[PDB]
């Protein structure tokens, strides 16, 4: 359980979606940040795959304001305390506006995947993952945002995969967090996108898996990355 409190862009923060507080104000804030419902700080599971809850979390509205990034520029994403039980990857899109983010049609979204970090030592099972990593750097991630895609406005979806509870069915519980930016330069891939709901299904061997045995390999889940 946990969301992200604050993003750091250029040498300013842009305050997140306080999920804790914001939902009991009713005159909330202006933020780059989607508002949600998940008031619990929990997650969507396997039974939310195929619901619009999988693509920026449960109830989620786009942010009413747009960050710009730098060339090449990283994004800084602060959690909460991030529990070292909630072990698994941290997963990282982009999907165009194609126009003002705020206003988007969330369904129509068409992610690519831009970073994916997994399980990253099992010397000791569980092991150690791209969420103790977070842990380790005093929980952030920093996603270095591609020089060569088309710039413009761009949902980042950025995501946390607990899986602690993942080797029964829709045991895994998905943490996304999405954020809107400004992507600057001279960029013009397009790439391939998937759909929100078409990311992940409950039984994808990342996702339905005993991570407390040896694993000799583990497949990060969503769609192929790229480069
Ligand atoms: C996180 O920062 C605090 C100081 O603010 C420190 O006490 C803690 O050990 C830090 N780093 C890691 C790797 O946990
Ligand atoms: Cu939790």
């Amino acid at each position: 359980h946990g969301f992200v409190q604050n993003i750091v862009i250029d040498g300013k923060n842009y305050g997140g979606y306080l999920v804790n507080q914001y939902p009991y104000m009713s005159n909330p804030p202006e933020v780059i940040a989607w508002s949600t419902t998940a008031t619990d700080l929990g997650f969507v599971d396997g039974t939310g795959y195929q619901t619009p809850d999988i693509i920026c979390h449960r109830g989620a509205k786009p942010g009413a304001l747009t960050a710009p990034v730098s060339p090449g520029g990283t994004v800084e994403l602060q959690w909460t305390p991030w529990p070292d039980s909630h072990h698994g990857p941290v997963i990282n899109y982009l999907a165009p506006c194609n126009g003002d983010c705020s206003t988007v049609d969330k369904t129509q979204l068409e992610f690519f995947k831009i970073a994916e970090s997994g399980l990253i030592n099992d010397d000791n099972p569980p092991g150690i993952w791209a969420s103790d990593n977070l842990i380790a750097a005093n929980n952030s991630w920093t996603v270095t945002i591609p020089t060569t895609i088309a710039p413009g406005n761009y949902v980042l979806r950025h995501e946390i995969i607990a899986l602690h509870s993942a080797q029964n069915q829709d045991g895994a519980q998905n943490y996304p967090q999405c954020i809107n930016l400004q992507v600057t330069g001279g960029g013009s891939d397009n790439p391939a996108g998937t759909l929100g709901t078409a990311l992940y299904h409950d039984t994808d061997p990342g996702i339905l898996i005993n991570i407390y045995q040896k694993l000799s390999s583990y497949i990060i889940p969503g769609p192929p990355l790229y480069t």
